[PDB]
């Protein structure tokens, strides 16, 4: 029927969506800033809809429980009808593609290694061949699943270690993973997406580093419930924004214009 | 109805599809080798179909004539019903997305600069600010369209030069562009996709080089006629192959295992 205000699910993840310092001063969409806040505005303008940004209730990206088969996170909010679109750093994966629609990618990324500066690790192979430096991933996301399902020798070796490590090497939020790298004196390395790694690398106190090549190559897509009428126009908008250079401009805005660690 | 032999349109473009040295000895799909030959085999296996590789009649990727509105190339072969699927380095673009279906990307690329080794050019900006070194693109493709439609200062400046340059800076095939770089003594630079640039860089006589960062960021997708039943299973196959590491393995096979210029 007639156009309705679109409910957008997203996640507090820097620099994609961040609470403005004075958010209690503010209301609605104005509380938030970042790459995905800007992207949401652009997509909405190019598709002719009004929208409401909402932070996913459980603070998760989206995973399906093996027993209950229930989806959590942003994927859950789409699947169960709580939100109309997810505009966030949501990784395109096979298991998700089967239950939600994805746009063509608006940003590329790969799994990558974050270290505290001076940590004697250059690669995944290096991590896998030692035990003094612990390492882990975010839970309820595509990185954890990557290791869990990998049949590649090095990554299987890493997963075999991570799943049984004590204390737990897994974290609830990216900020938690970063905090642990920073506070563990080089004895913890964090496996996270290159995009987030490269952002943090240019933030004070300038004490972390991305090392080695990416472990995989993929992208984030804008997600809609399977068969939603929003899917087509949203996909065209992403392609138009890409071709206009708008996506590149926004990356510059939120990553390198935000750089606090020099050149 | 019942499963039918799938007609695959593709293009002779190294290392994606190449005629085996002894092709006149061979018949059908066995005449060809390369990344997209291997990908076609994998996609067909994972989707449960039989197929016939065919080289696009006009040797073009696909562009729409401004007057007649007729599509040429591989895109034309899909649009007019001559082929069931395109498995090739076919760039995902807005204008194409509106007339054909694309899988999620199976390979990333960006527009890039090829020079003869020793050419005093480091960037697009460098090319745009001089006239002694000519430069151009392939015709009937996404790179030419990129420059034609760009509102970005440097690229508009480049397009303004390229469209009126004499003699023509445009070429019919990638091999032609490469031949011209190689034979023009540093007085021609070629604008082509990073994937093709990086392949040629590792081929004898080892006299070309990719310089500067990419001008854009995008990907190739597997294409089907709009609404075709093949689209869904093909897209899942691409994601599965990505997640299994098969796409990375095939890239290594055809780019770096094929490297003739040392380390
Ligand atoms: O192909 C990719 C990344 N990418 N994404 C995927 C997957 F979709 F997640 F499966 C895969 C790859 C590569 C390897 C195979 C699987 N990236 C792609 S394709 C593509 C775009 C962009 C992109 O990042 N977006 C650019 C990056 C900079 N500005 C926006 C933009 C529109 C045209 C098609
Ligand atoms: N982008 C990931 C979350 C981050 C991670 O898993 O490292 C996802 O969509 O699940
Ligand atoms: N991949 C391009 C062809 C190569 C180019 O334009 O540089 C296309 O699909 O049109």
């Amino acid at each position: 029927g007639a156009n309705k205000t679109v409910v957008v699910t997203t996640i507090l993840e820097s620099p994609y969506v961040m609470m403005k310092k004075n958010h209690e001063m503010l209301e609605g969409n104005e509380r938030y800033e970042g790459y995905c806040v800007d992207l949401a505005a652009e997509i909405a303008k190019h598709c002719g809809f009004k929208y409401k940004l909402t932070i996913v209730g459980d603070g998760k990206y989206g995973a399906r429980d093996a027993d209950t088969k229930i989806w959590n996170g942003m994927v859950g909010e789409l699947v169960y009808g709580k939100a109309d679109i997810a505009i966030a750093p949501l990784t395109i994966t096979l298991v998700r593609e089967e239950v939600i629609d994805f746009s063509k990618p608006f940003m590329s990324l790969g799994i990558s290694i974050m270290i505290k500066k001076g940590t004697p690790i250059e690669s995944a192979e290096d991590l896998s061949k030692q035990t003094e430096i612990a390492y882990g991933t975010l839970d309820s996301g595509s990185t954890k699943e990557f290791f869990r399902r990998s049949k590649i020798a090095v990554f299987d070796k890493m997963w075999t270690y991570m799943r049984s490590a004590e204390p737990s090497v897994f974290v609830r939020t990216t900020a938690e993973g970063v905090a642990r790298v920073r506070k563990s004196k080089g004895k913890y390395a964090y496996l996270l997406e290159s995009t987030m790694n490269e952002y943090i690398e240019q933030r004070k106190p300038c004490d972390t580093m991305k090392v080695g090549g990416n472990l995989d190559s993929k992208g984030y897509g804008i997600a809609t419930p399977k068969g939603s009428s929003l899917g087509t126009p949203v996909n065209l908008a992403v392609l138009k924004l890409s071709e206009q250079g708008v996506l590149d401009k926004l990356k510059n805005k939120w990553w390198y214009d935000k750089g606090e660690c020099g050149a």
